[PDB]
């Protein structure tokens, strides 16, 4: 909500309290999403100041507070800053921002990251360019310097983040996206490549000095209908774990497909149908194996802009004999959301 | 404070900065409350949106930031989300919310949880139904569907929270409260029962498959006078530790009494007198032993709605030979509170 | 930004999102500031309520959220409450506040703590009176009870904070500051002395039962010019580490000098030149050694009150053979700041 707007500066202080519960069978160790309380809250601010008629400065910060921990020792589990960046936007020359932000390959993966609760499975955090990452310098142009309405592009510089863990690290890299929107249609293409750290190369799964990710996207977004498809491939970038062996690393290559179809009724209801499949190829010792593979059916009911409820159901197609130990059980999520 | 109210949505962003210091003798390892700096801050939001004339949606989130840690390694000690829930309220049919919220037995224990600093000793966090807990689904009715003014009830469903620690866990359970208010008087009754996890049953103190808690409450709240009494009993629910042995678990049964008498002067001062006693019975190897036992004398001075100061003094009656090692020294707390 | 002002209470909710990157050579283990992403965000509130015409109550809380951690296990690294206090201000009698606040010796060290990114090197956190500390009771008088315009003083009581670490602990102590301001000129003097804990005395570096810190300050602050000098000395208070040996403790004595010269152009640019040097003396086994020693050159460009960018460059004069292992490489910091 906009809580301040004076002298050229506007601040939006936003957040949500999500009462959320996952229903699966087991111990929930063989299901898609897990089981039990998943309640969380979000808090963030978004600021924008008009320096002059052509120049805008902006900043954004967003945090995740889990609401399913006790008030004991595990109290901070899962808490974290999601976004933290500041930038400048100038006329039709473009915008530049630096900090913790979305990788450029999410410019394409955002097309299908619209399910009520699940979906967006290949947009991993701290995984080069597909999700939220630290230390990215992003340059974005809209409408090709004001000359081609609807044609955008971006280039992103990713600085090395040598962390304690192979999973959360990355070396330097460069990525870019180009997209075109016209009358409800949109097409995007996005590609990133980066070096891998020593710690990443010491991992038993995956071999290579460079990580690459690319995705394509196609959508139709108008007349209360939302249809979108993504196709992407990664080399040495998708994090995987062999549960049997307890060995971890990156998939040599993945081939990813995500499809979503939703419809927004005027009275508030928004059904959703999706299909997601991600398969790893050439995994040392396993060969080809599915990482993700389901059908989704769900609905969101929007009481208004501040309140909603949803049910999200994953009809998991992972087989029980999946070679990496990837869970095969279904998951149903039910949620009540207040937001401002 | 209400910082936003537009288009049917109102957001209250609230908080406090509490400069707080406990005074006790020792090393403060044999006193009631401890000793030294206890400064903390609170931040929270409360939202409510009017969907239509009969239907309200709401959400609340509240966090505790300790202000007595260094900026080093111990910086997060004691920080945590206290509340995180969202719900819907419909006409006279009732309200339903889900998330981290107060257990239904706090519907009765809240009567005497009014001391300036201490008190509310049996309303433990993450302890089934007596305090703040995760994964509770709460249904509350006011005025018996609009037919009986002042008669309320609630039913609460508690989902299993299988945590790392016996102390912070719980199995499934159901609890309820009924209360009646009339012209300054109020009477409540509240009861909850839940399964205990394996980890809870593996503990050396306490034996049983089910945890039960109930409390009764009586109050008089009018004419600047506040008088309240609680009587409650628990089976297998109150967490205890034998400091000598360093063995921990739950008290087979407890018998709890809490009394409070306060008076609010018009000029700002609010003296308080209270008495609290909680005794465990049938503790393996100890027999009957006091957990809590004191007299309280205190005062709060309210400069206005935003500022106050208080002194809270605990005249501890625990004996020095208490068998579980429960501290016997007095504690004095002094506090300066700014809130919004 | 002031987001609430009604019925005598005003709340300022403030913050910033700082996209920040340090450039140094190495592994950055021999540079002044380190290397890589240093993005962070700040969130805080400042409240003030007018109780009556002579009496004001106030509270402040401020937190640091790092933006250069992954969303994994290291997510909280560096997060912490910086300030948390509440107080009362009465007419010309003075103000009193208690909580986590700046030590009184920062009353003098604040003179030169004005660099764009670095500087303020001897104002360590959780180090008795020179920086932010927990459990301080501060009394401050302005204009000598309203009788001497520009003459101020403060007295501060520091309570023992017996922490897990020698570095973040302190015993009881008392400190004070006196300062005088007149037509752009300001002179301050500040001194604090405290007991040291057992854990502090068990450390291999430094010998003594009491920690002392004092600093003097002189500034000229008017006509867009800012010039300031600090001179200070510490006994048993400055934390040091011998990287070779991996032994840690406090410097027996330090002699500290800090100089800053800045100029504010009307168009937004504010160049800065500074010099800082801190030398430890009588360090067990080393003799005299430099802790800090550089020249700074930098600039901040202020687009307006909400947006700025800066470059801060440290021309390090530490030699490569420095006996404690103190880094000798330069550091360049570049920052884009949105604030509200």
């Amino acid at each position: 909500a906009e809580i301040y707007n004076k002298d050229g500066n506007k601040v939006d202080l936003y957040g949500k309290a999500v009462g959320l519960h996952y229903f699966s069978k087991g111990n929930g160790e063989n299901s898609y999403g897990g089981n039990g309380d998943m309640t969380y809250a979000r808090l963030g601010f978004k600021g924008e100041t008009q320096i002059n008629s052509d120049l805008t400065g902006y900043g954004q910060w967003e945090y995740n507070f889990q609401g399913n921990n006790s008030e004991g020792a595990d109290a901070q589990t899962g808490n974290k800053t999601r976004l933290a960046f500041a930038g400048l936007k100038y006329a039709d020359v473009g915008s530049f921002d630096y900090g913790r932000n979305y990788g450029v390959v999410f410019d394409a993966l955002g097309y299908t990251d619209m399910l009520p609760e699940f979906g967006g499975d290949t947009a991993y955090s701290d995984d080069f360019f597909v999700g939220r990452v630290g230390g990215v310098a992003t340059y974005r142009n809209s409408n090709f310097f004001g000359l081609v309405d609807g044609l955008n592009f971006a280039v992103q510089y990713l600085g090395k983040n040598e962390r304690d863990t192979a999973r959360r690290s990355n070396g330097d890299g460069v990525g870019g996206s180009i997209s075109y929107e016209y009358e409800g249609f949109g097409i995007v293409g996005a590609y990133g490549a980066a070096d891998r750290t020593n710690l990443q190369e010491a991992q038993p799964l995956g071999n290579g000095k460079k990580a690459e990710q690319w995705a394509t996207g196609l959508k139709y977004d108008a007349n209360n209908i939302y249809l979108a498809a993504n196709y992407g491939e990664t080399r040495n970038a998708t994090p995987i774990t062999n549960k049997f062996t307890n060995t971890s690393g990156f998939a040599n290559k993945t081939q990813d497909v995500l499809l979503v179809a939703q419809y927004q009724f005027d009275f508030g209801l928004r059904p959703s149908i999706a299909y997601t499949k991600s398969k790893a190829k050439d995994v040392e010792g396993i060969g080809d194996v599915d990482l993700v593979n389901y059908f989704e059916v769900g609905a969101t009911y929007y009481f208004n802009k501040n309140m909603s409820t949803y049910v999200d159901y994953i009809i998991n197609q992972i087989d029980s004999d999946n070679k990496l130990g990837v869970g095969s059980d279904d998951t149903v999520a039910v949620g009540i959301v207040y937001q401002f």
